[PDB]
C-alpha cells in the first residue's frame, strides 16, 4: 500500500548456541547430505544431460542344413533329401525381428476340391445329419458340406471344400528337423544416434574380424552370434525349444557417454526368453505359424503349405548418451540445497524434546548419561516466548502465599475468581538491572465490592490464598503504589507538562497505582494487563486517591 | 575462520501462541495433507517401485472362407470358387500386428510384354505426341512406349511395357468378398516380463477352454478374439470396413501388483479403431496394399497380382509391475514432509493480514464477526520487531505537545530540522518494571545555535511544536537530566574508577544528559541515538556542564 | 500431551528492516523469479496436461522401373528387359516400414542337387582332404561332400549339396539396376490418437491435391515424398546409396495443443539417415537381404534366389497432446512458490557477510564505495542473539582495568581463575531505561580463600588485572551491594511478606549482592549467573552479612 510498506525485507530473527554438539552434529549432517549428494552426482552422472537413442537394426542369418524325410505327394511317399539356406528358413522380416524356422510339417500338391476332413479333433460323422452345409470352426480345414464320405475304411468324416489332401493334423516331429540350426549364426547391425549430442556409433568396429561369434568373455563386441550360444548363455536348450519353437532377446545396452575426457560408447549384449518355458504340459506352448508357396502344374494353381515352428528373436535396442550440461548440473545442486534442513531438523528435535519437563524427572533418574542435555531447556527458554491469546475472559492472579500466577481464563458466570481455579502460570523474573471480612477472604481488608452482582465476581479477590499478614500493609506497597511522588513522577516521565491540580489527576494516579501493583507482582506487562488487583488493594488505592464523581469502575478489556 | 565460530548452531526464534483457532487450524490443515498423502500413497501405490514391462505377442488366426465370383483369364471370364485359409488371407507377420485380408482384386496371367494403358484415369490418348516414350507416374501400370495403340474399339491409350494385361482399376467389390472373416478368430498369447522383479506371466492360464471366445463380461480373460466381436465393441461394423480395409488397435494392459498379501497381474483388453472413420467422402479411405504371387507355364515368367484390401490389427502391450520399496516409500514420505507447512502459511497469513491496521476502522463496522480477531494484532507486536536503517539523515524528534516521535530521515539542506515534518513514529512504552525566541521556538528558552551556517539546521529545534511551558522548566527535567548526582552515579555505573574531577569530565556528563532526554522521550534505544534534542535542553545542559575547550559540537553518526 | 499444549502455534520471530536496498533487492529477485516462471509456463506450455500420441502408419509406394540386363539361365546368358512395379520392388512389409529395392542379384533355375562351390572367397581343393563331409561354414552355400569336383578347367573347389548352380558370390552391380526408384513415390497415411484428450487426426486434411509431392517449403503438408527428395534434404545420394543400400528415418512429430483457443495439430516432416554413411572402406555397407521366389517345371521344385539391396524406410512418429489442466497449472504454481525464497537468501547472505567484522578494518580501506553497507552489522544484531552453552566450567570475570568480560569456559584444575585466560566477550550495554595481598591480588583488599585446595583456584580472583583502587572502595560499591536498605526493598519486591528478622535472612542478603555485583559489572543475567565474584568484593560481602552457621560455600552452577 503506502510507499513505506514496499521496501521493507523481513529476516528471521535467531538465536545462535555456541554449542560444540549442535556444531559438531550440524556439520556431520551437512558433509553426510554434501557427501550423498557428490557420490550420486559423479555414480549417476546428474551432471549429464542423457538422450535416449534412436536404434536401427539389420539382422543376417547364415548357415544351411540338410533334411531327410520321407514326404508324401499325390499318394506316393519318398525319402526326399533337402537342403534350406537362409532364403529358405527365415522369413523376409526386415527390422528387429528375425525368425529362423527349426521345424516344419509341409502338406504338398494341395488343389482346391472336395476331400474328407482329417480325423484328428473328433471330426468323426456317421450320416449326413452330423454334417452342417456352409458351416465353418475353428478346426475346419475347409466350408463343410451336407454329405459325409469315408476318408478311409471303417472311418468316416465330413466332406469339405478345401484345399486338398486337407493338413493332416500332427503333431512337431521329434527331434526337430533343422535343429542343426543351433550351428546357424547371426549378423546383427546397430546403428544409433542421439540427436540432441549429434553422435553416431554402430556395432561394428574398423579392424573387426569377420571369422568371429560372440562371446562375453573372450569376444564379447563381435556382433555375429551362434543361436545355440545364445540359448546356453541363459540355460536354455536349442534342439528342445527347436521342436515347437519359442521367443528369445536380443538386448543391446547403450550406456553411453559423450564426454571427452570420459568417452565410452559400446553395446552390452544380454540374452533373454520372451516366451514362456513351456513343458509337455502347457497351453499352446511355442511358437508356430502357417505359410503357404504357390504354383500351379497343369494350369491348376496348388500350393504347398508349411506349418513352421522356429525361434523369432526380438532385438531390443535401448540406452541413453550422456553429455556435460551445465543446466543439470546447476539444477540438480538446487535440488540438494534443500537437503541441508538435515542438521537444522535434527537439532531443533532435539531442543524441543529435550526441553518437555517430563524428561527431567522421569528419564533422568533411569539414564544418568543423558542428565547434562537439560541444557536444552535454556535454548528453548531463549528460542521460544510463549504468548497468550488476549481475550475478554482472560484472568490472571496473584497470591502472597502462593509461588506464582493463576491464569483464569474461564469466564467466572457469577462465581468469584477467588474461588475459580486456573493455570499455574510461573512468574517472570524481574528486570534485575534496575533493582541492580467477605467470605473469599483471608486478609480481612478486603472490603465487599460495588460492582453488578454479576460483575462484581471478578472483583472478590484476596491478597492471599489462607488467612496471614495483608500484603497491604506490607512496608514495600506503600513504596510503590501508594507513594504519591512516585506515582506524580511516573506521570511526569509519561506527561511531563501534565496539570498537577487537574480535577481528575486522582483517577490518573489510580491508574498508574493499578499498572504498579499488576507489575510488581506480574512481571510481565502481557500479564500485567489481564491482571486482577485484590479488593484490600483496590480499595486502599481508591481512599488514597478518591472519586467523588461516582462509583468506581473496574478491570476493562486492555484492548 | 575462528575455531568458536565452527560449533555454533543458529535455532530460529519463535513465539507460541496460545489460541484454539490456531491449534485447531494447524491440525485440521495437518490432517488434511496426512490423509491426502495417505490417500495417494494407498491408491496410487507410491510405496511400490513400478517396472515397466517386457511384453512378446505371438497370433494366430484361425477360420476359412469360400468366394464364389466371376475370374478373368487368358481373355476367358468363369466363375470359380475357392477356399481361403490362414495361409491364404493372413500375411506372414511375425510381430504385434497381424492382417486379415478382407477383401481382394486378383489380375492374373501376367506377363512382362507391352500392353496398353487401362484408361481409368483420364489415360487417353488420341496420337503418339501425347505418349512419352520411357515415362513414368505414379498412375503408370508400365514405362510409357512412344507409340498409341487402341485398347479396343473407340477408345486409344498409351502403350506400356509392363505386366500385362495391365491391372486394371476398379473399386474395392461391394460387398467383402471375405466378409465371413467376421467370424474368423485370433488367438493372442503375450508373454510378459519385469526383469527388475524377477517375475515372467502370460495371458493365458491353465485350465482356459480352447472353446472360448473373448467377452468382457461372461469370458474377459479368453485370448481368443472374434473378429466381428471385436468390431462390434467399439460400435464398428466388420463388412463396411471390410470392403475397403482399416486399422484396428488391440490393447493389453498389466496393470499388475507383485506383493504377496497383494497380487494380481492380469490383462485388460480394449479396442480401439486406429484407422479414420473413412465414408464415402474421404480421402486415402482404407487399408490396401498389393502383392504378387509368382509362377510360370510354358517356361516363361507370370504372376497373380493381388491388391489385398483387409484390417491389420495392431496389438498395443502397455504397463507397469509394482513391487514393495522402502526407498520409494521412504523418499515418498520425504516429498510430503514439505506439504506439512500449509498451517504455517494460512496461519501466518491470517496474522500477517488482520494486524494491517486498516481493517481495523474500515472492515469491522461492515462485519462485526471479524471484530475480535483483531487479536492478531499483538501476534504481530510479538512476531515482528521492526528496525530501521541507520543512516547518517535519519533523525528523530519529539515534541511534548506532539503524541509520538517524528521520524525526519530526509536530509534538511538547510532547512531547520522544527520546519522539517517526516513520518509518526509510534513511542515505544517504557520498561515500567523499573518504573515500577527564534522563529523556530515556540517556549522561549532556545538559543540560536552555533553550528556553521548549513550544519545548524539540525540544531534548530524546539521541545514543542506550539506556544506553551518549556519542558525544561518542567520538574522531572532537573531531577532525570540537570541532576549531577544521577549523571555522576550512572558514570560510576558505567566506569565505576574514573577521575570525580577529571578536566574532562564535565563533557561525559553532557553525553550522559543527552542520553538521558534522548531515553525520556525516546524510549528505544535506536531510536535514542539518532534522536535530535532540542536547542533549549541542549543549551540548559552545556551550561550546567560547560566547555571552556571551545565551541560544543553537535549531533555525530552514532555508528 | 496435555490439552493446553495441543492448541498452540509457533509462528518464527521475525525482524522488518526499512531499508530501500533489501526492498529493491528483494522486489527485484521476486520479479524475476515470477518472470521465469510465467515465461515457462506460457512457453512450455505448463498449464497443459500432456499425453502422448497413439500412432498408425499405413505406406503405399509407387512407381515403375525398367530394367535391361544380361541375365543367366540354364548355361544360356540372354538380354532380358525386365519391368519393376510395386509388388516387385516392395516387400509386403505392413507397418512404420517400408522397403524399396534398388538394386539385384538373382540366380536363377536353382534346383537340390549336387555342385561345386563357387570360388569367391578361398574355396579352392586340390584333394578331397581339403573337404568334410557334412561340413558347413557360414559363407558355404551346402552341405560339403567328401570329394572335390572341378568347377571349371584350371579350378576346383568342394562338392556340396545345395541349390545348384549355387550363388555366385559377386559385388553389387554400378549402376543400381533400380536407381530409376529415386523417382518412385511413397504415401505415408499416418493416424494419431490422444486417448484422454479424446483427440483423433490424420496428415491427411480434406481438400489435399493428389498430384502432390512434399516440400518442406511449398507443400510441406503432402504426405507423398519423392524418395530422391527425401535423400537430397539431408544431403545423401540415392544413386550412391542405391548401389548397397542403407536406412532412412521419416520422423513425423505432432506438437498438437488441443486448446480451442489455441489449436494446432499438424505432422512436422524430418528426414535422418539410420544407416552407417559407409564408403568403400567400411564393414558391413548397406542393407541386404536373400529371398526366394519358388516354383516348378517338370515336376521338380526349383527357385529364383534374389540378393535384394535396398533402403529400409522406417517411420518414427512422436510426439505430444496437450490440453488445459487446473490441476497441472496449480500443480506448477505450487512448486514455483519454493523459487521465491531467492530474496531471503540473498539479501540475509549479505547481512551476514557483511557483518562479520573482518570487513570493517580490512576491507573498507581497500575499496570505500562498500563502506556504508556496515549497517548490516546493525541487523545482524538485532536479527541474532548469541546464547552460550550454560555448563559447569562456564564463568565470566571483568576487571575494572579490563574494558569487557572474559568468558573462562576452560577447566581450571587447579590454576587461578585470576591468571586463567578466555575468550574476550564484550559486556552488555546496561538498560538505560531504568538508569534514565595474595600473590594474584593487586588491589589489596582480597582475602585467602576458605574453599578447598582444589576448589579455591575459582575463587582466587581480583577486582583488577593490575594495580590500583579497589573496586570495593567505590562509593557506587556502597549503594548497590553493601546498602542493607537497597538489598532489603529487592527482597520484598521479591518476597513482600518475608520476616525481617529471620535467622538466615542474612544468607538471602548475601545471595542478593551476588547478584547485584554480577548485574553491575556483566549486565546480561545469562551472563551474570556464571560470573564470578573477585575475593576482595565477596569478603567485604561476608562481612557486612556474615555466617555464624559455618564456613561460606562458593559458587554453585545455576541450573
Ligand atoms: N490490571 C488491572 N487493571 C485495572 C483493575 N481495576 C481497574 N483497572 C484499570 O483501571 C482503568 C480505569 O479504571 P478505574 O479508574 O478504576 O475506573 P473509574 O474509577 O471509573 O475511573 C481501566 O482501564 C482498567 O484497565 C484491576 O483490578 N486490574
Ligand atoms: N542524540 C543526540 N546526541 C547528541 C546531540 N548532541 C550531541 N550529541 C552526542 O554527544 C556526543 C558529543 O557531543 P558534544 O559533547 O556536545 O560535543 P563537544 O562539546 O565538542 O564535546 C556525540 O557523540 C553526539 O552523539 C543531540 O542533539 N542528540
Ligand atoms: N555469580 C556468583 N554467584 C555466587 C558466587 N558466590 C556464591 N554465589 C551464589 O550464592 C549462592 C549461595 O552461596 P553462599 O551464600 O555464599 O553459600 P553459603 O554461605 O554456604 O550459604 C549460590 O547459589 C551461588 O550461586 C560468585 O562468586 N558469583
Ligand atoms: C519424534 C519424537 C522422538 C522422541 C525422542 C525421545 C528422546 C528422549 C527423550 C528425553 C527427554 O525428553
Ligand atoms: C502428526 C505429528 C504429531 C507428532 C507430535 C509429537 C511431539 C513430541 C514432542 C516431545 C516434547 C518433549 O518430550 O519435551
Ligand atoms: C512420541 C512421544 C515422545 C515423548 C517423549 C517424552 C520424553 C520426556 C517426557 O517424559
Ligand atoms: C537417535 C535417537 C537416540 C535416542 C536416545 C534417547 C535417550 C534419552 C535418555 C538417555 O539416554
Ligand atoms: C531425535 C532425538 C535424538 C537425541 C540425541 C541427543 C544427543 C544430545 C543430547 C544432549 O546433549
Ligand atoms: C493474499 C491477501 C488476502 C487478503 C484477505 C483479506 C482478509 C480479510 C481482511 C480483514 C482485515 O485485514
Ligand atoms: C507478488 C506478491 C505481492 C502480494 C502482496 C499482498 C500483501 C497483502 C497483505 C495485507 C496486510 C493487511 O491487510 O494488514
Ligand atoms: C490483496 C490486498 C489485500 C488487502 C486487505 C486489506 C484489509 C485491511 C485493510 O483495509
Ligand atoms: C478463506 C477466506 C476467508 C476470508 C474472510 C474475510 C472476512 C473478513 C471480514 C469479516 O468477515
Ligand atoms: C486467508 C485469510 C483467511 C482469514 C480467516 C480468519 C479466521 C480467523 C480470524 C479471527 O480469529
Ligand atoms: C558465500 C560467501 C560469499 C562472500 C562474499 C563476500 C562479499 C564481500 C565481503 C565484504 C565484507 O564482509
Ligand atoms: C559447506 C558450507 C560452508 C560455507 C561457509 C562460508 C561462510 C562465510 C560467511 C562470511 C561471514 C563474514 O564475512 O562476515
Ligand atoms: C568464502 C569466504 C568469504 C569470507 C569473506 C570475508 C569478508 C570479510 C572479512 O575479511
Ligand atoms: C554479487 C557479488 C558482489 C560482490 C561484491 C563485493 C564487494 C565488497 C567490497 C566492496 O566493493
Ligand atoms: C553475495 C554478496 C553480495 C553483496 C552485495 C552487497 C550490496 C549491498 C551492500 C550495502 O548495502
Ligand atoms: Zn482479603
Ligand atoms: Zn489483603
Ligand atoms: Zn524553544
Ligand atoms: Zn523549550
Ligand atoms: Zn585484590
Ligand atoms: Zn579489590
Amino acid at each position: 500500500c503506502s510507499w513505506n510498506d514496499v521496501f521493507q525485507y523481513e529476516t528471521n530473527k535467531v538465536t545462535r548456541i555456541q554449542s560444540v554438539n549442535y556444531g559438531t552434529i550440524k556439520w556431520i549432517l551437512h558433509m553426510t547430505v554434501f557427501s550423498y549428494v557428490s557420490f550420486a552426482l559423479m555414480s549417476d552422472k546428474l551432471y549429464q544431460r542423457k538422450e535416449p537413442l534412436i536404434s536401427s537394426v539389420h539382422t543376417k542369418v547364415k548357415g544351411v542344413a540338410e533334411v531327410t524325410e520321407n514326404v508324401t505327394e499325390g499318394g506316393v511317399t519318398k525319402l526326399v533329401h533337402g537342403i534350406f539356406d537362409t532364403a529358405d528358413y527365415t522369413l523376409p522380416l526386415q527390422g528387429n525381428s528375425f525368425f529362423v524356422m527349426t521345424n516344419y510339417l509341409k502338406s504338398e500338391g494341395q488343389e482346391q476340391k472336395l476331400c474328407p476332413e482329417y480325423p484328428s479333433r473328433g471330426k468323426q460323422c456317421h450320416s449326413d445329419q452330423g454334417c452342417i452345409k456352409g458351416w465353418m470352426d475353428p478346426q475346419s480345414k475347409g466350408i463343410q458340406t451336407g454329405r459325409c464320405i469315408p476318408y478311409d475304411q471303417k472311418r468316416k468324416t465330413c466332406e469339405i471344400f478345401a484345399w486338398c489332401p486337407a493338413e493332416e493334423g500332427k503333431e512337431a516331429p521329434r527331434p526337430a528337423l533343422l535343429r542343426s540350426a543351433e550351428n546357424f549364426t547371426v549378423l546383427i547391425k546397430n546403428n544409433i544416434d542421439f540427436p540432441g549430442h549429434n553422435y553416431t556409433t554402430r556395432n561394428i568396429l574398423p579392424g573387426m574380424n569377420i571369422s568371429c561369434t560372440f562371446h562375453k568373455t573372450w569376444n564379447p563386441q563381435c556382433p555375429i552370434f551362434r543361436l545355440g550360444d545364445i540359448f546356453q548363455e541363459i540355460g536354455e536348450n536349442f534342439t528342445e525349444v527347436a521342436v515347437q519353437g519359442g521367443i528369445m532377446g536380443i538386448e543391446i545396452y547403450w550406456d553411453c557417454n559423450l564426454d571427452s575426457w570420459s568417452h565410452r560408447c559400446q553395446p552390452k549384449y544380454s540374452f533373454r526368453r520372451l516366451d514362456d518355458k513351456y513343458t509337455n504340459e502347457s497351453l499352446f506352448p511355442g511358437y508356430n505359424f502357417r505359410y503357404a508357396k504357390y504354383y500351379k502344374e497343369n494350369g491348376m494353381e496348388k500350393r504347398t503349405l508349411i506349418k513352421a515352428f522356429g525361434v523369432r528373436f526380438d532385438i531390443l535396442v535401448f540406452g541413453t548418451g550422456g553429455k556435460f550440461d551445465i543446466i543439470q548440473l546447476v539444477v540438480y545442486i538446487g535440488s540438494t540445497l534443500s537437503y541441508f534442513g538435515l542438521a537444522t531438523v535434527c537439532i531443533d528435535l532435539i531442543i524441543n524434546t529435550y526441553a518437555s519437563t517430563c524428561c527431567r524427572s522421569r528419564v533422568y533418574p533411569s539414564c544418568k548419561c543423558c542428565e547434562p542435555c537439560a541444557v536444552n531447556e535454556y535454548y528453548y527458554r531463549k528460542k521460544c516466548e510463549p504468548i497468550v491469546e488476549p481475550k475478554p475472559t482472560l484472568k490472571y492472579v496473584s497470591f502472597v502465599d502462593e509461588p506464582h500466577i493463576w491464569m483464569v481464563d474461564q469466564q467466572l458466570l457469577g462465581k468469584s475468581l477467588q474461588d475459580v481455579k486456573g493455570q499455574e502460570v510461573p512468574r517472570p523474573q524481574t528486570d534485575f538491572l534496575e533493582l541492580s471480612s467477605p467470605d473469599w477472604c483471608q486478609c480481612g481488608n478486603c472490603l465487599p465490592s460495588q460492582l453488578p452482582e454479576n460483575r462484581r465476581a471478578l472483583e472478590e479477590l484476596c491478597c492471599r490464598r489462607k488467612p496471614g499478614q495483608c500484603i497491604t500493609t506490607s512496608e514495600l506497597f506503600s513504596k510503590i503504589v501508594l507513594s504519591r511522588e512516585a506515582l506524580q513522577l511516573l506521570l511526569l516521565y509519561q506527561e511531563p507538562l501534565l496539570a498537577l491540580e487537574g480535577e481528575a489527576i486522582n483517577s490518573k494516579l489510580r491508574h498508574c497505582a493499578y499498572r504498579s501493583y499488576a507489575t510488581w507482582r506480574f512481571v510481565s506487562q502481557d500479564m500485567a494487563d489481564f491482571a486482577i488487583l485484590p479488593s484490600c488493594c483496590r480499595w486502599k488505592i481508591r481512599k488514597e486517591f478518591p472519586k467523588t464523581q461516582g462509583q468506581y469502575s473496574g478491570f476493562k478489556y486492555p484492548y
